[PDB]
């Protein structure tokens, strides 16, 4: 038999099998390495079988190994992607690190956010395997800090302006509304702004068409830098009653969900405990209720009680509320569901604790006059329970 000449294996691959001589009618196998495949006329191959013809010439010359490519690595939400090297290498082994977009995200389970390219091309977290990691927005961590004062930009981030313009009323009936942000695409505020007002007593949501909400808004007059969305839905507390206004608490969904920024983050909403905020303990509340700008000021919260009792003459403060105030200048900025934030300890971020609900028609001072406010920490399974969390 007639002998074909030696092979020289590939670069980065082998040959079997491997004899000192070969002669007619040979079969061998050029295969590649653990990173790569055997590359001919642009086909990859796991292995490449060679003859040796009659004339000692072999079917084909031996082919070539290519590195396995696992190309550009799938992008992640509110994060971003960093290379091991400027190279940005996507072949076999390279390696890519995951990272949420801070402050505004964070990553789930500290993941490493380690991608490695692997043998089968395909980009590989030791835990994760080929699933992205998670970023999760961060909330209550103004980007600002604190210095009826006026209000400087990042300083109540979470803070949402609402503006309802029912135009089924000949003419258009517009009124405003303090909302706090609760997540990329959710305003939390008082149930009694977003009530359509009527002669009955029949609790009637207005029509979400009518609605819409500012984000990282600080004066009226400049939305430049703001953020503006339509409402997905609206939805008041079930139990709502406009007589006395127990319950009062609501959502507004946003349709296009908002760029979380350093002049717009969420915040927090406080754990599920029974207590109202302890007595004395101090909380701000900003809003424009008229002005053009944003304000906020400090309050106390005034024992239960004591303010309960001062709204007995002539309605009622329950136990799904508390109250601020001081017993007796304008630190009422607030008819209209304005957060009532408190920074919590341990957790070291912003937790609205209140929505101001109602107030005596009495002038802003008046003599134990104080804001009464939705206890958040009372509906927050059913804030969750709203936003699908739960």
């Amino acid at each position: 038999g007639n002998e074909c000449p030696e092979l020289q294996p590939p670069v980065h691959g082998k040959i079997e099998p491997s004899q000192a001589k070969y002669f007619f009618k040979d079969q061998v196998l050029v295969s590649c390495d653990t990173g790569y495949k055997v590359l001919k006329d642009n086909v990859e191959m796991d292995t490449f079988q060679i003859e040796c013809l009659k004339d000692g010439t072999w079917s084909n010359k031996i082919p070539t190994c290519k590195i396995v490519d696992c190309r550009a690595p799938g992008e992640l939400e509110h994060g971003l992607i960093t290379f091991s090297t400027r190279n940005n290498l996507t072949t076999y082994k390279s390696e890519i690190k995951y990272s949420c977009q801070e402050p505004y995200y964070k990553m789930l389970n500290n993941n490493t956010g380690i991608y490695t390219c692997s043998a089968q091309g395909v980009w590989m977290n030791k835990v994760l395997g080929r699933s992205l990691p998670t970023c999760l927005p961060e909330c209550g961590q103004p980007s600002r800090s604190l210095p009826g004062r006026n209000a400087e930009p990042g300083l109540f981030p979470w803070q949402a302006l609402i503006v309802v313009e029912d135009t089924s009323r000949v003419p258009n009936d517009k009124w405003f509304g303090s909302g706090a942000l609760l997540s990329a695409s959710w305003i939390l505020t008082a149930a009694h702004v977003l009530r359509s007002q009527r002669r009955d007593t029949t609790v009637i949501p207005v029509s979400k068409e009518h609605v819409t909400v500012y984000l990282g808004l600080h004066d009226v007059r400049d939305k430049s830098g703001a953020v503006n969305s339509s409402a997905a839905r609206v939805v008041l507390h079930p139990d709502f009653n406009i007589q006395n206004y127990n319950h009062d608490i609501a959502l507004v969904q946003l349709q296009e969900p908002v760029p979380l920024g350093p002049h717009v983050m969420p915040v927090c909403l406080p754990r599920l405990e029974p207590e109202g905020p302890a007595p004395h303990m101090l909380g701000l509340v900003a809003g424009w209720g008229l002005s053009d700008v944003l304000q906020y000021v400090k309050l106390p919260v005034v024992p239960h009680a004591e303010c309960k009792t001062s709204y007995e003459s002539r309605y009622s403060v329950t136990e799904n509320m508390f109250c601020a105030g001081y017993y007796e200048k304008d630190t009422c900025l607030g008819d209209s569901g304005e957060a009532f934030v408190i920074f919590d300890d341990l957790s070291q971020r912003w937790v609205v604790q209140g929505l101001v609900s109602w107030g005596g028609p009495e002038e802003c001072g008046s003599k134990q006059v104080y804001g009464v406010y939705t206890k958040v920490s009372n509906y927050v399974d059913w804030v969750w329970e709203q936003m699908g969390l739960p």
